[PDB]
C-alpha cells in the first residue's frame, strides 16, 4: 504493498534536469526527498520512455515527428524553445505518467508519484506554456483502460486548458480547475461560465480565483467544490496535479499559499481511498518547490516532517532561513467573501 509508488531513476532525474526553463529543479525535488530519507518508504518505480504510438494517443504525428526532429506553427519558440533533446525529455515525462498509470490500474498501489510531470497546457498539436507534451493527458487516457470515470484535479496557479480540451466533449473524464482568473494572465481562460461542451457539458468545472488567496479560504473553496464534485461524479480514479506557482514567495507572485493548505487539500482527496497518480507542474522558486513538492510527500506519507532542513547536495539553496516552513507575504487576499460563494454556487447549479 500500500506503499504508493515513486516514479525515479537517475537518468529520469537527470532528463528532467535538461529542462531550459527550469534547470535542476527535478534533482532539487529529488535529492530533498531523499535527504528526509522519505523514499525506501515508497516503492521506487523506474520510468519508461513513451513510444510514438502511446504519446500519438493525444498528440498528432504530425506534431510528435516535428518535434522528434528539432529535438536533433507549433508553439515552438520563446516559451517553448525547441531545445536540443527535447523530443527524449518530452516522451520520458510522458511515459514516466503513464507508468505511473499502469502501477495504478495494476494493484498494490494506492497513489503513484511523479512529480516531474504535470504539464497541463500542451495541446494535441502544439506546445505551450512551457509544456511540449500533455503528461496528464497520456495518465488519464491510460488510467481509463481500466476506469469509466476519471477526475482531473489542478491546482496549479494556471488553468488546466490542456486537458480540459481534451476531454470536453466526453462526460467519462471530469476536469476541475482553480486557477487564478485575470484579463492578461494566462493562458486567459477557464472562468466558472465554463463547463464543457456537448456530452461534456457540466463535466468541465472551473474555479476561477484572484490574488492573495491564502491557505484557511483556499482550502475551504476547494473542499466545498471538491465535495460536490464527489456527490454528483463517482469517480474511480483520480490524477491530481499539484503546481507549486501558488506558493509564497514564487516568481508568478500571486497566490499567498504555503504547501500547508494545499495539503488539507490532498489530504482531503487521498481520503476517498481512490487510486491516486500525483503530478508536479509549475512552480519557479526551486527551493520552494522542492520544500512543497516534498511536505506533500510527507503528506501522502502521513509522516509529520522535521522542520529544519536536512544537509544535502542543495542544503545552501534554502535562503537564509533554513526551514521547511514557507511564511505567506505580508499581501492583501483580494477574494471578496461574495464572489466566491457565488462562484461556488454556479458550479453547484451545474454539477447535475
Ligand atoms: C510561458 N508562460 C507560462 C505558461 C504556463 C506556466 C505554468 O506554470 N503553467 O502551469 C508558466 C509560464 S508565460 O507566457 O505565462 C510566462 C511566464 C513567465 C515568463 C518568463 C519567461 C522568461 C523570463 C521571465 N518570465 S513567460
Ligand atoms: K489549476
Ligand atoms: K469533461
Ligand atoms: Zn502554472
Amino acid at each position: 504493498s500500500l506503499v504508493p509508488v515513486y516514479i525515479y531513476s537517475p537518468e529520469y532525474v537527470s532528463m528532467c534536469d535538461s529542462l531550459a526553463k527550469i534547470p535542476k529543479r527535478a534533482s532539487m525535488v529529488h535529492s530533498l526527498i531523499e535527504a528526509y530519507a522519505l523514499h525506501k518508504q515508497m516503492r521506487i518505480v523506474k520510468p519508461k520512455v513513451a513510444s510514438m504510438e502511446e504519446m500519438a494517443t493525444f498528440h498528432t504525428d504530425a506534431y510528435l515527428q516535428h518535434l522528434q526532429k528539432v529535438s536533433q506553427e507549433y508553439g515552438l519558440g520563446y516559451d517553448c524553445p525547441a531545445t536540443e533533446g527535447i523530443f527524449d525529455y518530452a516522451a520520458a515525462i510522458g511515459g514516466a505518467t503513464i507508468t505511473a498509470a499502469q502501477c495504478l490500474i495494476d494493484g498494490m498501489c494506492k497513489v503513484a508519484i511523479n512529480w516531474s510531470g504535470g504539464w497541463h497546457h500542451a495541446k494535441k498539436d502544439e506546445a505551450s506554456g512551457f509544456c511540449y507534451l500533455n503528461d496528464a493527458v497520456l495518465g488519464i487516457l491510460r488510467l481509463r483502460r481500466k476506469f469509466e470515470r476519471i477526475l482531473y484535479v489542478d491546482l496549479d496557479l494556471h488553468h488546466g486548458d490542456g486537458v480540459e480540451d481534451a476531454f470536453s466533449f466526453t462526460s467519462k473524464v471530469m476536469t476541475v480547475s482553480l486557477h487564478k482568473f485575470s484579463p492578461g494572465f494566462f493562458p486567459g481562460t477557464g472562468d466558472v461560465s465554463d463547463v464543457g461542451l456537448g456530452k461534456g457539458r457540466y463535466y468541465s468545472v472551473n474555479v476561477p480565483i484572484q490574488d492573495g488567496i491564502q491557505d484557511e479560504k483556499y482550502y475551504q473553496i476547494c473542499e466545498s467544490v471538491l465535495k460536490e464534485v464527489y456527490q454528483a461524479f463517482n469517480p474511480k480514479a483520480v490524477v491530481l496535479q499539484l503546481g507549486a506557482d501558488t506558493i509564497a514567495g514564487d516568481p508568478m507572485c500571486s497566490f499567498n499559499m504555503t504547501p500547508v493548505g494545499i495539503g488539507k487539500c490532498l489530504k482531503y482527496i487521498l481520503q476517498w481511498q481512490l487510486a491516486t497518480l500525483i503530478l508536479g507542474g509549475g512552480g519557479y522558486n526551486l527551493a520552494n518547490t522542492a520544500r512543497c513538492w516534498t511536505y506533500l510527500t510527507g503528506v501522502i506519507l502521513g509522516k509529520t516532517l522535521s522542520s529544519e532542513i536536512p544537509d544535502h547536495e542543495f542544503f545552501t539553496a534554502y535562503g537564509p532561513d533554513y526551514v521547511l516552513e514557507i511564511t505567506p507575504s505580508c499581501r492583501p487576499d483580494r477574494n471578496e467573501p461574495h464572489r466566491i460563494q457565488q462562484i461556488l454556487n454556479y458550479i453547484k447549479g451545474n454539477l447535475k
